[PDB]
């Protein structure tokens, strides 16, 4: 369409780069999803999916939908209209989840934080202490707010729920974190965890992956919200029958997920988490060398999947995004809603290595000069490469 | 996984064969859906999509979902809980749509027909005549029942509604018909028409395409059903903003749809419809030469996208499907629910030519012999090839 | 997408052939550095596995980035010197083209000619070997499978005559349209240079000319005074020793493609692949018999299970059948070449193709025969093929 | 997926190079019948468009299914006879290998040698032309861009000396690592045979050796007594007349790939591609200067915009830099070959690659230099390149 020379530099926090082996696995004609091959393939995907959530008790569902669809499935299967939810508004995507909760006629207790801050767990503790009659039925929290680069502590939420002996369900949006940050469903007692295929899993859009605890499944018996396409029970019915699929899945995405999981296990989930931590640290060091500000306001909330960069008031962050596309064949994340024009976002998420990031960072330095910001050329690249030269591990397959 | 020699013969009525040019168009890395390229691509898809529905007034929506999801979008955007619907139970998929309607708390007047018969429009006429107060808010009808190979006359439904001056909405499932059978949204006054990508469009699963009339859009103002992921209003909001996408689409399916539409227009929609008619006629001639019975009970309901073949009571149609897979590398459609074991289904839908079908038909003759049915070898192939030799047009690009 | 037609194109020429989906996937890749550690490691496994399809433990394979005609040229220039006497057999277009090349490289070719549709004249070979008391015949150049005629030669019979007369001539065999489809036993038959092309039964794109040389062939390179650089085996042998294998740049995509192709061949089983080709060839020949047409091959001992050359009656132009197949049925059939131009058309049945694919082609040919005015009985050829195949198609082991 | 590493592999060897996504898509296809009407129609357009990248209206192109070394061989055997005197210039590994081939084909090669890092010695050429009163020199064989050294020769200067002495020798130019990256003017320079390979600036897989011959070169085929069949131009010219173009099977996938590659070249613009390569080469040379290392190229008139050969100090092994790049950074750099083995490493910058890709590589090289104990100032080379590129990168026209 709008071709540019060389390889496009995709550094938005989703969709992310797809590894070549996964592209190959998806390069295939359709197949009959009622043939014996697809149920056999599906069975291996469900079992291996539990490993990336770090659950042995959870039941996964591979919905042909997006992350927004995964949201809807989590809410309508476990809750009823009028049920009271506590959720945390800290950015665009936590906001959009709350907008959805209200639109599905749930009573949402919204706990707001300034953009760049994490969930206000003190207000949470206060609301749980005062909930004698257990009216709060669920906590809905985004693990990683993609709009601001803020990661919340899920274990602290569990500590509060257990401290007050509160039975509320814990629903966690891990779209921007699972397979990039550490995520421990069982240890944290997460009841519904969800992610999307186009983030750290490094696949096309089209899978909304939902993992439910035994507690979450028992809650479906009481749930009076309406659902059909997103109903877990129809999937459970076909799991028992051995066919798994109540309606047609995407054959290509299933084989793609098989190849993505194989690559994840070959690198090692722990090594993937460490890789993201290196990339995020390197990016944050570059941002400080530029004299710019990370939108995250405290170190405890730093995000290793995206860095939201604040520019001074005379610089338009949207112009930085526009110039990256028009001149450097580079995709950067826009500042959304409240931070529109005030930030641009560097995604460091999924299948990406250090030299790819350094190319992006070098390009940002040229863009900032184009818009009149007085950056010392190479200062951010040098801060990142100096740190990375100490920590990049050798590629095991090549030792 | 379970590899077999040669090319797999995919003759289920969905998913269907993907043309090589479409496979190539989808062979690509992710892209930023907020970059200028994707809105530009999307605009051309929405405009060209209207041509296959044969609408100039309708508004299309490209949902990242399946046909079942398209169903849900059509119902929750135009109707409210408790609203009275008339629907026709004639097969598995019309049944599943009714199951969904009931699960979303609509009052469904179910008009049942025996499997192999079309919608009972006499009962419909009777119910419309008696609806003085216009309590019936919508008619939900499957255009082509994939489980039985039955095509209903949509124009007759419009004739009845107009005769009685009845304002009910007309929602039509065209998953199994659009781009294969003739479909005229505006002429028939269809208010919501929907199809899936994995049928005649010959794409992977993952797009539920919904097209709404101005009347359908006005009904959203009154609709009190709950929806977020399937809400048309959020799409309309982003159409006006010029970004089109309220959440992430599948980049690969959008480019795939662009290539699929280009191929459809190059062959010509009218020529595609005639091609399907040839394949269906050829299959029905072969079934009679075999001495077997078409499940469709009257000629007026014949389907040119799938032929449901009835076997005698001592033959297990599921064994025919099983042997096709294990020995001939051939996928045939199973008999579903009420016709389980009594039929098998030959799909002739999407991007498939005459020699492909003749290969399938020759294989069925060998399978029937394997299960003890006394078929005269070549009798069905000969009946089909004798008819096709008179009607196959020359390939225009090669004249 | 040029000259697009609906549905999948039916490729039934005897080369290039259909590529299995997994092989297409394997080649769907960016370039890689051929001097990086990955490519030598990959090449190592291909050379060892390629020996299996030749059925040799003695031979040394070479994966030339070239076509079948280039493999021809390397076979000749590495083992022979100008003026060397060669015995070759003209039985069709491709045995003719090899002989044309032999002459153009200034070899003294003794041409043993047969009618098109017949195999090599071994009685004439015997007398020539019997008269060659001073061993002036340096090589026998014979095509294993003549793709223009559908004729397969008995390679073991040539080795028998060579051994009977105690003649030391090298045995150079073109197996472009036979290896991995017909049985081929390099060591058992004492073949000194065997060659094939990637776009035939291997079911790959064009671009690899695969040559396998016996120790005697390698010994012959020491006395060979023909000129060669691109096709020189010694350059490959040197880089084999060095461990990097490639004296110049190979096709990265074809190396990975060949890896996937060999994996599929070993999964199905080579003996099972040979049997599958036997089924397809017999089914096709039965269809031809049912149609009332004639096989170009004149005797049963010469029938080819990779291609069938069909002779049409005098009032039909075989080229019209090929054109009609392309213009109306999205079907590719082989033309009659040179001597048999217009008198025949060719149905290729080799590589990764199954029985229902072939039956679709055969059904299409019946419709074409009707188009061009041949009084075919519709279904007669399909019924003969299906009646036979319903008895012999094995169950797919992967599906129990 | 062998020896897998995270993220995208950074391919910065000077061949094979990165393939544009649309070209990968174009080659993602099953085989087709090369005797069907589609392939000749496609080939027709490729031959006419290929002339544009050579900047010739007189020349005849040939798309051989071979590598650069095969294009070499065809250039020689079609225009020269054994014993013919050739003047060639040994300035690096690939000019050396061509000379090695010239000798092995029994030509009388007059070798004009220069130190690695220097261009062709034209003063010696002048004296040789001046002494050749009887026109015994039949051809000048010169490499346009020596990929082993990063040295570009002035082809127009050779034509000037040829015309000054009124010498009729043919001008054979290797443009494997120059055409579609550096400027190349076949007609203006009077080049008689120009050749390139697909895996270089054309940004395709290996498998096409593209040769373009002037009318004088074609006239020379009439007197050429070198032996050739696979590489013979006359076989192609005959099928050109017949309208089918191919004397043997081509690679279907590479034909469609070349179609897409040429479409991309015309869309960006050839002059814009030449300018882009100039930017990448200058940026790389600036980085090298900032690092305190030396360019192997000894004079500014010889600098190459397709590859930079970097000389390392005596306490560093250049091969260790290449190994480290592969083992830790998923980066492919070029080795120093033969004479400059261990003394240099090579950064390739040609084909479909943009500035941010190069800058990522340059940033990686700085980290490698630190690993092997070179006192590099982190960011110094990136800053020099970025400071220059921020001035010269053009806006992408497709994006207004
Ligand atoms: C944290 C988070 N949740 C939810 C979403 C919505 O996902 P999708 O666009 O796939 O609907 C996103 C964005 O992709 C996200 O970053
Ligand atoms: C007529 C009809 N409607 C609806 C559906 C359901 O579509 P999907 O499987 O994509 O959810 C099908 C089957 O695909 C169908 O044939
Ligand atoms: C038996 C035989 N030998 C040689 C050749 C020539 O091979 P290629 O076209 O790959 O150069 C062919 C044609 O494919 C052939 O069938
Ligand atoms: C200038 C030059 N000439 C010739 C060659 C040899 O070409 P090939 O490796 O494709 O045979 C090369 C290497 O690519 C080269 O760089
Ligand atoms: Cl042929
Ligand atoms: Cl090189």
């Amino acid at each position: 369409y709008m071709y540019g020379p060389g390889r496009h530099h995709l550094f938005v926090p989703g969709p992310v780069n797809i590894p070549e082996p996964v592209i190959r696995a998806m390069n295939r004609n359709n197949e009959d999803y009622r043939s014996p091959a697809i149920p056999a393939l599906t069975k291996t995907l469900l079992e291996d999916v539990k490993k990336i959530f770090k659950t042995t008790s959870g039941t996964p569902f591979l919905f042909p939908t997006t992350g927004t669809g995964a949201w809807e499935s989590a809410l309508t299967n476990t809750l009823s209209p009028g049920d009271r939810i506590v959720s945390f508004l800290i950015g665009q995507f936590s906001l959009l989840w709350i907008d959805q909760q209200k639109r599905l006629n749930f009573n949402v207790d919204v706990v707001e934080s300034d953009w760049g801050q994490g969930a206000n767990l003190q207000v949470l503790a206060s609301k749980l202490s005062q909930d004698e009659n257990h009216t709060i039925k669920a906590i809905c929290i985004v693990h990683n707010e993609t709009a601001t680069g803020v990661t919340n502590d899920i274990s602290a939420v569990r500590t509060l729920l257990d401290h007050y002996k509160h039975p509320a369900l814990l629903l966690v949006d891990g779209v921007s974190s699972i397979c990039a940050l550490d995520f421990r469903m069982d240890e944290w007692g997460v009841d519904v965890a969800l992610t999307g295929s186009q983030k750290a899993l490094s696949l096309p859009t089209g899978l909304g992956i939902v993992c439910a605890s035994p507690k979450a499944l028992e809650a479906t018996k009481t749930s009076k919200s309406l659902k059909v396409f997103f109903d877990w029970n129809d999937y459970l019915k076909f799991y028992k029958l051995g066919t798994y699929w109540p309606y047609t899945p995407s054959i290509q995405l299933l084989y793609g997920l098989r190849a993505a999981l194989d690559l994840i296990f070959e690198e090692g989930l722990e090594n993937i988490i460490a890789r993201h931590a290196r990339l995020g640290k390197a990016t944050r060091l570059a941002v400080e060398a530029w004299g710019l500000k990370n939108c995250t306001q405290k170190e405890e909330w730093i995000s290793n999947t995206v860095t939201a960069v604040m520019v001074p008031p005379h610089i338009d962050g949207s112009e930085i995004v526009r110039r990256a596309w028009q001149r450097y064949n580079l995709s950067l994340g826009l500042g959304l809603n409240k931070v529109a024009g005030k930030v641009f976002r560097i995604g460091h998420l999924g299948n990406v290595n250090e030299l790819q990031l350094l190319g992006c960072l070098a390009g940002v330095e040229m863009i900032l000069k184009d818009v009149g910001y007085p950056v010392v050329m190479g200062s951010g690249v040098a801060a990142a490469s100096t740190y990375l030269q100490h920590h990049i591990p050798l590629i095991p397959s090549r030792i």
